[PDB]
């Protein structure tokens, strides 16, 4: 077992001081002054908050791409989410177009069963078909799997257009799993990319250009308003513009179950980035959505205290220089992705909390609450309650760090925020109960994790379901 | 010759005393105590107000449908425009998949010479080819159009999907013509059909439900993206929905060139009609976008005064009680379209003028002068000025008319606004210099109206230029 001693809980809600007791993956006593069961590891938490362990919803660890693959494996992803406070991930099953869902899923947890800590999957509908629907039941039922996502880009790839995001929304209403969209509009981003390519702008600094902001602003327009009609919640992954926040906004101001997701790399980085003269240090920046002028990154903090984005996460999905390098004459060929998940949430709290944008509580609810509330893991995770996973962070406010890909646990040669340095730092990360990150040193495990499961039908089905009772159409007599 | 005395001259911004003489088909002189020409009639307009003549850009004059045509056709229908005080209309050539445009031009040209008063076509754009590409520049250099229309609705039928939206709007800006747009989602249209009619609900109050609000604000916000994402401007027929005006206004304030238009059934009728007991009676209210609550109109009506919405029109699309009664057991074979384009201006002038909801200049500016400038026919028509077209109406601001279909000249057996009173009406319609309204006798003759070309890139595609410009993408040198 292990204690954390003299430490400020700091939760989505409230601060106090107590000792927590966590013994067999859960957290068994909360309060002052706990006794020390023997033989029990004790960790001095004076002058530092404790914290639940971060979950980072978007994650890609050795995400396949052409013949090669993201740089960063289950193990060593996993790990570096350790290293900066977080616990457990949800990740993407990516289906190649007409292969089972099932197939795919069993070879993506047979690469995931080395994760040092706690992790699970969304499912991509990257094809459509009688058979898809069925697997999705099962998915859901059988395994696990409560969220299935959908590409709105990708075109000549698994590109979801209405059709399927239609009959695959009402399939997610079915199984009462919540459906989440990369939106971007993969018509537009086709046709830009090849104009730009026949201009000769084969750069880095073309990529942001072949898909600027109402490309997104668009595309969750369409499966906002397709959620809406066909009565379904919607999570929108990796918002990076003051137009589809604004989508997101208008939406909640409907009434409608909208989530917004948002990556650190879109709070503080602008497009400026990508006109670097180095080709290889703008083509580090490359990812989708691209990095967007300042304006979008104000809209961004503004969403977060406005209560209109929800979750934080990084899309971490890495690609060494030579792995960026097979897009030299055309940015369309430079694999997609930057890494974060060892950073996300000291970038957070240092732009954030230090700052005044946001209370420790809105960072507690904002790296892990929200998240485990949205897709039904709450208070299993992202609560310090008896009973609940024992995934913490110990968080020291004076601490300090220098972002680099020469130090940091990502294993990957590039770090989008190179050279910062941030104060407030994990200085613990605790997952099922376990110490593996301590001052320094990383205790990580391959094979440690366990794969999550989250149930179905989370508690917006029910608003949900008795709205449609509400809505029932009635025929007139005549 | 025709010389109008003593009325008081109404503009799209400003009121002024003047005589106005018309010879030759065009305004001659304007100003107080004109001399008379010899054999010059005159029309006493004291105590009236003389405007532009009405232009309804949005009408269906004996559209084809299954195996029958509206039961108004370019004659009747442009003789009851003129009964109305509307000189010249906007209709549409719309050619079946895979049928060329120039092919169903010419029969279009055909059945339109007929018409009393002045006509020019809108093309539709509904399948894309070279060919296709090719014809839209010989009916813009040769043809004198300058408008395309896409429908993103009508699934299965004539939908522009995102490819065509992309490749046509290119071909206009690449022509100087102004894209404009029926803006519904047709997979959604598509799909809430087939739900409504698998649960028994046939009925036209199933209409409504089969294309909810935002069912248009999401198309209209993806064509103004395009258009946005291309460098086009955009108008948007027909808007019906708070959503899809507040996608325009989004658009507008951001400076993008953004037009809306606005049928007067829309402004005033609310989505109740479709639940009337008797069945022809409701299905007399059937087109596409449906009418609907309550909320809507008012946000219309803010639409037309804040500068977001900028044309009138009518839709003008007759369909009598047989007709209707093709979908007596499914709504969805119900022939969409009302009739309006008679009463177009007494019901703006009657709801909006007398109400003070908007400025006699502002009525001007809605029922002519907007249009024109948007479609490039503005001084030619719109304007009261020497060597303009001499199409004006004579308005009576205390005379006072019934709409009914018992009495209006629309060939059709059903008036949505039945039994509805109004204030102030046209005494008098001059289309060409003649007079052929004149105190409740209508005089016009077929084929007296002229084919109307307009010529290629409105003023709007200057500053778009320039933009583009200064916005170009440049390379960075390393
Ligand atoms: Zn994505
Ligand atoms: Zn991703
Ligand atoms: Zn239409
Ligand atoms: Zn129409």
């Amino acid at each position: 077992s292990l204690l954390i001693r003299g430490a400020t809980v700091v939760t989505h809600e409230e601060s106090y001081r107590a000792d927590v007791l966590c013994a067999n993956g859960l957290i068994q006593a909360i309060g002052e002054n706990l006794e020390t069961p023997s033989g029990c590891d004790v960790l001095d938490g004076g002058g530092q908050y404790l914290m639940p362990g971060g979950i980072d919803p978007h994650t890609h660890m050795q995400l396949p791409f052409m013949g090669t693959v993201a740089s960063e494996d289950f193990f060593s992803g996993t790990a570096a989410g350790l290293a900066g406070g977080t616990t457990s991930i949800i990740d993407f099953v990516i289906p190649n177009p007409r292969q089972s869902l099932l197939e795919a899923f069993h070879t993506w947890r047979g690469w995931a069963q080395k994760s040092a800590a706690d992790y699970g999957f969304h499912v991509a509908i990257t094809w459509w078909s009688d058979e898809v629907a069925r697997e999705m039941g099962e998915l859901v039922a059988q395994h696990g799997v409560n969220s299935f996502k959908h590409f709105m880009a990708y075109k000549n790839a698994i590109m979801a257009a209405d059709d399927t995001l239609v009959a695959s929304f009402e399939r997610c209403l079915e199984l009462g799993a919540v459906p989440t969209v990369h939106a971007e509009n993969g018509e537009l981003v086709f046709h830009l990319q090849q104009k730009l390519l026949a201009q000769g702008l084969t750069g880095p600094e073309a990529h942001p250009l072949s898909r600027p902001p109402q490309v997104e602003g668009e595309a969750a327009s369409r499966a906002i308003r397709i959620a809406e009609t066909l009565g379904t919640p919607l999570y929108l992954v990796h918002i990076s513009s003051r137009e589809a926040l604004d989508e997101i906004a208008y939406a909640r101001a409907k009434g409608q179950p909208v989530y917004g997701e948002v990556l650190a790399g879109h709070l503080l980085l602008d497009d400026s980035v990508y006109r670097h003269p180095d080709w290889a240090t703008a083509a580090g920046y490359v990812m989708s959505p691209p990095f967007r002028p300042v304006e979008h990154q104000e809209a961004l903090w503004r969403g977060l205290q406005s209560g209109n984005l929800h979750t934080t996460a990084t899309d971490h999905c890495c690609f060494c220089a030579e792995q960026k390098a097979m897009g030299r004459d055309d940015f369309s060929k430079i694999p997609n992705g930057t890494a974060g998940i060892e950073d996300r949430m000291a970038l957070l709290w240092d732009a954030g909390v230090n700052s005044g944008r946001l209370s420790m509580h809105e960072f507690v609810a904002l790296t892990s609450t929200n998240t485990a509330k949205i897709f039904n893991l709450f208070p299993r995770k992202g609560a310090i309650r008896v009973g609940a996973d024992a995934d913490l962070v110990l968080w020291d406010p004076q601490g300090s760090r220098t972002l680099s890909a020469a130090t940091h646990h990502q294993r990957v040669d590039f770090n989008i925020f190179e050279g910062r340095t941030v104060r407030g730092i994990p200085s613990h990360t605790i997952s099922q109960g376990k110490l593996l990150w301590a001052a320094g040193d990383l205790r990580a495990e391959p094979g440690a994790g366990r794969y999550v499961e989250r149930p179905a039908y989370p508690s917006v089905y029910e608003v949900l379901g008795r709205r449609a009772e509400r809505q029932r159409p009635v025929a007139v007599e005549r």
